[PDB]
């Protein structure tokens, strides 16, 4: 039983709520993979004309309308008419489709999906250049959480080699889940898979290389700019500082720094960028830091209360969820549970570093 | 907020607190989730039609049916036989009239009828009546429901004290069973024919309570052999039958009858003693815990203080993986769990450790 | 059990024949029972304007009119205006109300009642003269059950000793239950009750008579020939014949015969009648006493096995009903019933004298 | 119709006949009663949504489920695992399709889809898995119910062979268990991938059924050992390991698992047989009836005539009575009661008796 343990050591404060932490870790890690459930759908099919409108969201791949089938014409699939689907499981934050087709060419290869999206990220800055100097606070937020599904999405294809290389804000979908939407990484017309006939007569010092490990890094460093309603530079090191206009510019601006770093082995890696934005979206932040510490294994320390801190108040939260209204569980909250899940004094260290508020 | 991080035990204090703080908010929603503005009378009779007689009690018979105004929820009317706010645990109506009854149903009499929402399947008699069978197949199962009986029976009982009245009639047939999930039944103390409650041409010996103070708790002695289909003792001094140990729970509601059966009303514990034994029977802690060396009874309450924390964090834990089901339903042995770990503190614990004689 | 008595004997046909009948005797008194049940509501309550429309019965009592409450505005009401109720239990063809009151004097007496009537069986009368020349069988069969009912109410009334003495058909009011009505003996404004300080100041001769013994059977004799469109003669022996215009016409005019008789010792009684009707509604009839049978002791076997197949009918008419369509137990249904449960050899002989069949 | 009421020899004939013409017309009625033009297709999977594994099968996990074309009425999701005219008893469909199912309800794997208006909440495993406590505390009422699963097990294979179909996996794990009533459930015969039917490259020996011709029967043999709690013998002749004799039905039980494994072919007895000792197990005659004195088994036969006649007569009574409620339904017990009585002999009951050995 879970409980054997907690008995025997019941006696002592200090027992129990060390083995209560360790155990709202695992909860934690559960919550995260039942929320994944309840995000990803259920079953899926793989499969006539629907169809209502005129255009619902302009790719840089596709132009896309909505439309409904008649076995149920309370359905709603996105109909994406072409301007190759990566060879990769399902991921919230990489697109899907029903299969696909050929089909004249009025006013095309024809693909069908069941995440409608409403506009691209392009679409997204390009609309909001009121609002980021009218509040800030909240667009820069928003900035980091698009940021943080972009980042999900690609950790995800690098786990399988695939090295998306066309990485623009007009390839970025988001769909319905204002509120914070999902965002899903599409147009994969140039992405690259590495290998493992053709030929094996490449130098050795290329073999090694698949110059690729940080290429998606790069083109993320500049997505950071272009969200934040800045130019290109390229059109830590010198690069053009961000306007200090919330509490995340700086932190953007340093991952941004370390993202576009020129040097490769310097650059850091997605999954870096990740911890980074949970980092700035959830904290630690500077006043933890930098309140009197004589020494980093005693930062780990207070560290470590944080994080059980963070952990109840997440499990808190959803208790109280499953009690009142409706089911409430919102995109937001499954983002800060696969943080609060993963996250140890370790790690949220090294994030520190790269923030520099350690 | 979190100043206090630096310290491991500043930590463990809010920690605590947050474990304390919710429960509590938990036993409210829960509380307004169980539990729920319309009332009939004799012209709105029109209003029902019967379905089949769903359950026969101590002083009443009751049939299903609907009304038209309200659809697809269902209603009992309660024929009654012949001769305080609401409590999820206390009987309420939604309206009471005469009607002429045809005795095909029990030519034509005249009866009092009350019609609610709280529809009974079996009174709490049919139940051991018809549970003789699995109470020696399963006593664990069996002997749990019987504790959870038990502990809602007390519910309600402590209720009718907080507003002055004594039953004075509690036998197995006026208890009802409902079911309820907003498997364990809904408890439903019926039949007030023969309550006390605190002209007046009466002498002073009459009016007030005095004699009766604790003629429940010697009631509820008599219930729990009642129940465990053990006969009533009258046809923590022993003397008084025992009870074949059967389960766990059977040396545990064997001292708790002892105790709410003794001669003098001064010595019986009072039905909120009953509660909490029932919930340590129920939930614990148990002979593990308090059997390990401790060199005082103050060390044991620090132990007990941490058993608390950790029993509410689990809690805690146990409905934060339920706001991310598809079924997101409570249970109401869990609001019963919530409101034992809800109230639960240590010195209070070890009382109810110590009338169990774990101790 | 039920049963024992069934498989002590069931080595013999005759045996365990006869066990069944008794016992498909015994389940025809309960379905009496249950039907009685159906039809007499369940609970009943005792109690603002309602109320809609013009008159829909006009009786030698009341004028009625159907009206509406409003705790449940689908509730229909008769309200009946008087131009009493008996000190008896309720019975299916005895006038029953709800209370009353008294109320302004518009264009009075005012009693509430449940059961309300479209029409008396004057009004019916006076509608049907074309349909009984055109089909007198209908129309005559639908007398026998009207009478039947007529002769069930007012049994139960001997029962308490009232006794109606204004028998008239404006008084007989007809509920819905074209279909075959509920017929409701209404208006007690001289029914006398027989008791048992005044005066017992009476010679002998009259205590002993209390000589309305047989006085509601006598009004119910001129019914007969009201009911089929012929003149009261006082305005068996040697009355004024009826026209044999069905199966129906002469029994009718025997049992009239019977209940008009001078002699009040001679006159049947109204439950003498009951069962006449029974006959002329569901058998015996000629053929039966017709064919060679060479002394009433040998008839009443016969008569025997004509109940015993008339109840399994019976039975097997019910037991379909309860596996199909709708509910489908009507008020011939019930009355048939109370006939096949009641029915022995017995009295079908004295019936059958009656009609002078037999 | 009457001309016969003058002899009342001719009298019972008459009735006779009416006994068994409307028992006939009841089965029928009972049949379109129960047995209550709609199919779906990988497109109409949007038309569904889930509820919260309700049932886990030899061959699927099933799961509650909705449409929105179909309201109020409640489907079943079988989800295939990986490696006919309809019946009552046998599994029906109404569509079939391939979808990408979550690992997290047996990341995503490739499954066959079937949907089913026939929701089972228990395989007869689970049942019988559960029901250890209750054999043991009230055997009859339980081995009643094993003869009547039983009795509706050979309903469905007896239909089986109409069609020429051997199931050839028979466990209790893949015979469903249904509510019904328009508390006894439906038994639902389901699983059919190794089953046989009556290019063609292949030899004579192999096309034919010939071996398989009494293969179900031998695993219902089994069968009535794992329903009462006793391990399958292979781990009229005996040797066979008895039955422990617990109730009325445990002698039949016994003798009728005996003569379905029993070692040829030739000797073991057709499904049919068992279906009939089933009836008369649950029903009658018994013992009472053919032990008394009787000069030949033709008496004997004529007394069952006279029982068959009988036990119509009370039946169509009970249904008589059943019209005038206010309740009128019939319960599954009665329909399948109805269906020996219509189809009773004399000589057939003779034969089932002599099985039995009642004679």
């Amino acid at each position: 039983l879970q409980l054997h343990s907690l008995l025997s050591s019941i006696s002592s404060k200090e027992g129990t709520y060390a083995k209560l932490g360790g155990l709202y870790t695992q909860s934690l890690a559960r919550l995260v993979t039942k929320c994944e459930d309840l995000f990803m759908g259920g079953l899926k099919t793989e499969l006539f004309k629907l169809i209502c409108n005129k255009p619902c969201c302009d790719s840089g791949d596709a132009i896309y309308y909505g439309a409904t089938c008649s076995k149920d014409p309370d359905s709603i699939y996105a109909v994406k008419i072409c301007k190759c689907s990566p060879s990769v499981p399902v991921h919230f934050n990489i697109q899907q489709d029903c299969g696909h087709f050929v089909a004249s060419v009025p006013s095309c290869v024809v693909v069908i999906t069941r995440e409608v999206p409403h506009q691209t990220a392009s679409d997204f800055v390009r609309d909001s250049v009121a609002s980021h100097r009218a509040e800030p606070e909240v667009y820069e937020r928003r900035v980091c959480f698009l940021l943080l599904q972009l980042c999900n999405g690609l950790e995800h294809l690098k786990e399988h080699g695939i090295i998306h290389r066309d990485l623009c804000l007009e390839n970025l979908l988001l769909v319905h889940c204002k509120h914070l939407p999902r965002l899903i990484i599409s147009n994969f017309l140039k992405a690259k898979q590495k290998p493992g006939k053709s030929q094996a007569r490449l130098a050795p010092e290329i073999v090694s290389a698949s110059q690729y490990r940080k290429f998606d890094e790069f083109q993320t460093g500049i997505l950071i700019y272009e969200l934040l309603h800045q130019p290109n530079p390229f059109e830590r090191e010198d690069l053009p500082p961000l306007p200090t206009l919330s509490l995340y510019s700086p932190g953007l601006q340093q991952l941004a720094h370390l993202l576009l770093e020129a040097d490769p082995i310097k650059r850091i890696r997605i999954g870096e960028a990740k911890r980074v934005l949970q980092c700035l979206l959830w904290g630690p932040r500077r006043e933890l830091v930098e309140q009197p510490c004589p020494s980093e294994e005693v930062l780990c320390n207070t560290l470590h209360n944080w994080i059980d801190m963070k952990r109840a108040l997440m499990m808190m939260k959803f208790a109280e969820k499953a009690v009142e209204r409706r089911r409430g569980v919102e995109l937001e909250d499954w983002l800060c549970c696969q943080y609060l899940a993963s996250a140890e004094p370790g790690a949220l260290l090294q994030s520190l570093k790269l923030l520099q508020l350690l």
